[PDB]
Order: C-alpha cells, then structure tokens, then sequence
C-alpha cells in the first residue's frame, strides 16, 4: 500500500501581511514547515509549536 500523511495540518501565515491559510499534510512524527520555521506533529495531529509571530496552525 502507499503512504500517506495522517492529518492535515490547516494553518495561516502572514505574507504581505496578508493571512494565508495552507493546509499541509503530514504524518504523526512528521516536521511541518511553516515560513521556514518547523514543528514536530505530536499526537492528536497537534504540532509541537502551533503559534509563530506571523503564522498560526488553526485546524488539524
């Protein structure tokens, strides 16, 4: 079988000051990158770091 990512990550980042959300896809274990900034995606999809200076992981 393939492998695919466990959750998705729907977060928003501020570029141009303008809120951008992206939903990325990542596993439990996986790094999310952010604006260059990275997390490791914990247990209940949540993220290590969730909230950056200009950017925020709001769903997953």
């Amino acid at each position: 079988g393939p492998h695919m990512a466990d959750c998705t990550l729907g977060c928003k980042y501020l570029e141009n000051n303008r809120w951008v959300s992206v939903s990325k896809s990542a596993n439990i274990g996986d790094t999310l990158y952010i604006m260059g900034h990275s997390t490791k995606i914990g247990r209940g999809c949540k993220p290590e770091t969730t909230e950056w200076s200009d950017a925020e992981i709001y769903s997953w």
